[PDB]
């Protein structure tokens, strides 16, 4: 399975599955700074799933590793901003993360395999 471009549609499909999940709702759009007025005192680089999807569709990811780094930032931001490890929003973030890690692993493996095959000779 040595298609170097296949990761892009596979990531589009996985983002569709995350957007169809209730646990994504706090992460679909940038954190509301009126709701959380100290957010940028804690978080240096905001990230959300609409920004990831727009970056993918603009053709501004070169690899699925770059998309994976941004999605992981969504989760690390939630962990850094949470006042408690028991908080609702953080709790939702950990379920999304396990689902994401479960499905992204084949996308990364297949892409890296395809690039090694391209450089085989
Ligand atoms: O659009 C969907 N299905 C399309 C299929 C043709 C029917 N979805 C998206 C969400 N689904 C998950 O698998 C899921 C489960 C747990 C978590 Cl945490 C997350 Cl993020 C996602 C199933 C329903």
């Amino acid at each position: 399975s040595y298609d170097i471009q296949a990761w892009k549609k596979q990531c589009e499909e996985l983002l569709n599955l995350i957007f169809q999940c209730e646990d994504s709702e706090p992460f679909r759009q940038p954190v509301d700074l009126l709701e959380y007025p100290d957010y940028r005192d804690i978080i240096d680089t905001p990230m959300d799933f609409a920004t990831v999807r727009e970056t993918l569709e603009a053709g501004n990811y070169e690899s699925p590793m770059e998309l994976c780094k941004d999605v992981r930032l969504i989760f690390s931001n939630s962990k850094a901003y949470t006042p408690s490890k028991r908080s609702r929003i953080y709790s939702m973030s950990l379920r999304l993360s396990a689902f994401f890690e479960e499905h992204i692993s084949s996308v990364l493996s297949d892409y890296k395999s395809a690039l090694r095959f391209h450089k085989r000779n």
